[PDB]
């Protein structure tokens, strides 16, 4: 029991994916340098923490997807898959059956160049509440000012306003393996 508001997901034409997205090249470590979402909120008091998604691509061209985080004095790992969907550089969550509450989970990488940055946005339905995020990777911990004005502009146009949009702090524990 509950009630929540939320800012209205975008409609996908509003998502660009990335032109000749190629799979292999996306592999390896990403940081995860902004957040934006319509539940991302700026929290003075106990700031985000920078944590790492690892991307392995399977035979079958799946993606297994592993995310450290920082949390409570440990290393926490959580490992889920992506599964190709309409056009290179969509996936669907694999097994979405598995996770209660949930009904449908979308991923599409907007743009990257491999081997410095990426956005990807993220769109789910969890109790039937429509969750949206878009997520700015970096192969390193900092990113430009230019390239973190380019994600706020990009988050502000799929209806975002500037107190949900995040920067985690780098942090050295867990996410250097
Ligand atoms: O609104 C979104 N995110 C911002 C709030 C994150 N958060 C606060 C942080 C929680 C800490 N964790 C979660 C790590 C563990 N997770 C899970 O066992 C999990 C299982 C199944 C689906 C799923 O989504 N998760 O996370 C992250 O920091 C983390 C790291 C990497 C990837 C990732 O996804 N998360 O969350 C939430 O509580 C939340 C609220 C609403 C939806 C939602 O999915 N989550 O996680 C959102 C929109 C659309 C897809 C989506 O995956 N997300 O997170
Ligand atoms: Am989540
Ligand atoms: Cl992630």
């Amino acid at each position: 029991d509950s009630t929540s508001d939320l800012i209205p997901a975008p409609p996908l034409s509003k998502v660009p994916l990335q032109q000749n997205f190629q799979d292999n090249q996306f592999q390896g470590k990403w940081y995860v340098v902004g957040l934006a979402g319509n539940a991302i909120l700026r929290e003075d008091k106990d700031p985000q923490k920078m944590y790492a998604t690892i991307y392995e691509l399977k035979e079958d061209k799946s993606y297994n997807v592993t995310s450290v985080l920082f949390r409570k004095k440990k290393c926490d790992y959580w490992i889920r898959t992506f599964v190709p969907g309409s056009q290179p550089g969509e996936f669907t969550l694999g097994n979405i059956k598995s996770y209660p509450g949930l009904t449908s989970y979308l991923v599409r990488v907007v743009s990257t160049n491999y081997n410095q940055h990426a956005m990807v946005f993220f769109k789910k339905v969890s109790q039937n509440r429509e969750y949206f995020k878009i997520t700015l990777y970096g192969r390193t911990k900092e990113l430009t000012s230019e390239l973190k004005e380019n994600f706020i502009r990009f988050s502000k146009s799929l209806g975002l306003p500037e107190n949900h949009i995040v920067f985690p702090v780098p942090i050295d524990q867990c996410i250097d393996g």
